[PDB]
């Protein structure tokens, strides 16, 4: 009883592949077959099933759509259609089987892997809980250094849209406060208010228009404690 | 100056889309527009560009080949063309506008809402730093209660394929040593090996299959020291 992975290699953002899975030493049509993938570095992630009879098909959430699983029952083989490839979908992907009804993948091939051809804002701390008159302080550190302070904060509500607070780093936008300030050079930037109002608690994101390919930081939250 | 989204809703996994922003209270030809989508729960992340006439157009990593971004001056709006969608491109999408030739957005549309059609395993310790013939312990927290008979542990090395080890929480496959033992019930889980040999320094998966969709934890690395 074996499984060898076949097809796939290296694609391109957006192309497309086959896998197949030739499934040998077992009665093939009617166990269940599955894939997994495991990017470089991470884990074990399920990636299809396709259960006993065709159209009774199931994927997980990232690969729906784009990838398509069948089995041909007389050639004992099961395959993965995989489309609309990202670097995020670069992986090894098995096959694995469980005898029975169900239960856990007793049978892993070998693998075979799949490769598909920034700047990074981190922004700390993640939560911060103040008190109106307090001073708010925000940090944003850019994996590299991030040329002429092309760098943005922006203040969010629950439901608002993003609004711009402070753009090149120092220089304040329309209608907002004296309160508000940014400061900072290189990788490591500040945003800081001096007195918080009540108006003030709201997510904050900072924002670097460096490259063609702005980025942004995860958000630091400032609210009520 | 006002940017109105429309279209959006709720699509299949593997539909399509078109977003159109309705451009107001400026003149459309003399400035480029973008795309930044929010994730619920998330924070902003910027999609694609037309940078002034059409055929400059720039686009994300995990929307390469499935969007199109498109501009008509004409009737002053602004298109997105979402194509493949997976419940990974589930967001509120915004349009955004700056001044001038570049800048950071000062100018935000409302946002338009797309939506597309879960047990979490946490392990702990993520490295084990011991020494041959010390007692492992390993654990996984699933984040809701897991029926025993739905829970396993896999063995893997550098280069080889996952190995089921433990199934059904105590219940041990063929040739498995018998320093190895699973206990737990609910939503803790143990694996113990009693002594460690050369050969049993490698990662440790937890593994759930209760439902259609199974998951895996996010891995123990066991190291010598």
């Amino acid at each position: 009883v074996q499984l060898v992975e076949s097809g796939g290699g290296l694609v391109q953002c957006g192309g497309s592949l086959r896998l197949s899975c030739a499934a040998s030493g077992f009665t093939f049509r009617n166990s269940a077959m599955h894939w997994v993938r495991q990017a470089p570095g991470k884990g074990l992630e399920w990636v299809s099933s396709i259960w006993y009879s065709g159209s009774n098909t199931y994927y997980a959430d990232s690969v729906c759509g784009r990838f398509t699983i069948s089995r041909d029952n007389s050639k004992n083989t099961l395959y993965l259609q995989m489309n609309s490839l990202t670097a995020e979908d670069t992986a090894v992907y098995y096959c694995a089987r469980f005898a029975g009804g169900w239960g856990a993948y007793d049978v892993w091939g070998q693998g075979t892997l799949v490769t598909v051809s920034d700047i990074v804002l981190t922004q700390s701390p993640a939560t911060l809980s103040l008190s109106p008159g307090e001073r708010a302080t925000l940090s944003c550190r850019a994996s590299q250094s991030v040329s002429s302070n092309y760098l943005a904060w922006y203040q969010q509500k629950p439901g608002q849209a993003p609004r711009l607070l402070i753009y090149d780093s120092s220089s304040r936008a329309t209608g907002v406060p004296a309160r508000f300030s940014g400061s900072g050079s290189g990788t490591d930037f500040t945003l800081t208010i001096s007195s918080l109002e009540p108006e003030d608690f709201a997510v904050y994101y900072c924002h670097q228009y460096s490259d063609i390919s702005p980025t942004f930081g995860q958000g630091t939250k400032v609210e009520i404690k």
